[PDB]
């Protein structure tokens, strides 16, 4: 098949949905592409190189709300941004593990920079804006990994689980997301006051 | 060596700190114990069985704040509980991945039940208390995985990272933790009012 970057990644993602991350190997990627292992190696040095690239391509391809709209609030941008991240991470099997393992890369540097600047433009110190972004990010990754990694008992526990299972974990994600955004707001608002 | 449960786990944890989760195999556990693979298999059917057990033993051994103190608030219990979880997950290499992969097990059912009941006793609906517990849990896991899985650029990004690196990610963890607890409080407090 074609072994340009885009084609190698198409096939690696397609494989990831077949095998998950633990089973994704270069050997199996080579078979999928109908090529010998040493041909693939010209293109893809190892699995870590492969994963590094998938993590970025997944976000470039499906993470539509990297940047805020003109006039958008930081409440609404962190909302939309976190929702876009969750969806892009769920679109591929072990998506959040492929994300976790990778390097916030040169090509996304300007995305994350814009975000840190955006947050500083609406009244966050750098410090408190990076904490806001890292918490959203850590909350969203953790919920998505649980959703993905789950792939007689006491009553509350029985009912709680039954309820978590009702939907994908989206209601529990969006609820905690609102708590997190408001917590940030209550902090930002108070300034030097004891809160 | 001894192949009682406690001894098998001691050696598996010791191995996990040597290899991490990806390198932990039953074959290597057998070598570490000085036993043949089929002797180990009598004791430990596979890696998934092994991981299931480590995840639980890690919490039984080092997660000291499963349950709240007499008189403690739900703000302070979720604080202490999340801090105990983070520490227990960091005590072993890829601790959060060993946690993620496992089954909230019969032996911890009563711990998590007590917690769901505790939260309902201080004015949460079951629904809103499970969302509170799952968000703490998802936030803490995600921060711990990032801390663990991280194992020239634009300025804000440069300074932000420099700052994240200053400590282990504990300041960013404890800051987001306070936002999350307050977000919950603002929700719980309002009742039927628009907030
Ligand atoms: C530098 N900054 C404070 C941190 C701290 C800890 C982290 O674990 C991370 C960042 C940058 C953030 C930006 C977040 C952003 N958002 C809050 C989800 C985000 O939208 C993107 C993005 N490329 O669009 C990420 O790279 C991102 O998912 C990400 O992977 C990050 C990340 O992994
Ligand atoms: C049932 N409940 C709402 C959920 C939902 C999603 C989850 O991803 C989980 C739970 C139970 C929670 C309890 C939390 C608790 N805490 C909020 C951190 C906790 O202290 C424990 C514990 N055994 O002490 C967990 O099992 C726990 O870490 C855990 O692993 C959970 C977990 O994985
Ligand atoms: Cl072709
Ligand atoms: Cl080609
Ligand atoms: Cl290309
Ligand atoms: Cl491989
Ligand atoms: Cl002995
Ligand atoms: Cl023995
Ligand atoms: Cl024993
Ligand atoms: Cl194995
Ligand atoms: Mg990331
Ligand atoms: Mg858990």
């Amino acid at each position: 098949s074609r072994l340009n970057r885009e084609s190698v990644i198409d096939a690696a993602l397609e494989l990831l949905n077949e095998t998950g991350i633990d089973g994704l190997t270069t050997r199996k990627l080579a078979q999928k592409l109908g090529i010998e292992q040493p041909t693939l190696y010209w293109h893809v040095k190892n699995k870590r190189a492969l994963l590094d690239a998938l993590a970025v391509e997944i976000l470039a391809r499906h993470h539509d709300y990297s940047l805020p709209a003109a006039g958008e609030s930081w409440q609404s941008f962190l909302r939309n941004n976190a929702m876009s991240f969750r969806r892009a991470l769920l679109r591929y099997r072990d998506g959040a593990k492929v994300h976790l393992g990778a390097r916030p890369d040169e090509k996304q540097y300007d995305t994350v920079e814009t975000q840190l600047r955006f947050m500083t433009e609406n009244g966050f110190s750098l410090r408190d804006g990076l904490y806001a972004i890292s918490a959203v990010s850590h909350f969203t990754l953790g919920a998505v990994l649980e959703q993905q990694e789950h792939t007689n008992l006491p009553p509350l526990l029985r009912e709680a689980l039954q309820i978590m299972d009702s939907d994908d974990g989206e209601q529990a994600f969006l609820h905690g997301l609102e708590s997190l955004i408001r917590g940030f707001e209550v902090q930002l608002t108070a300034l030097l006051q004891i809160v």
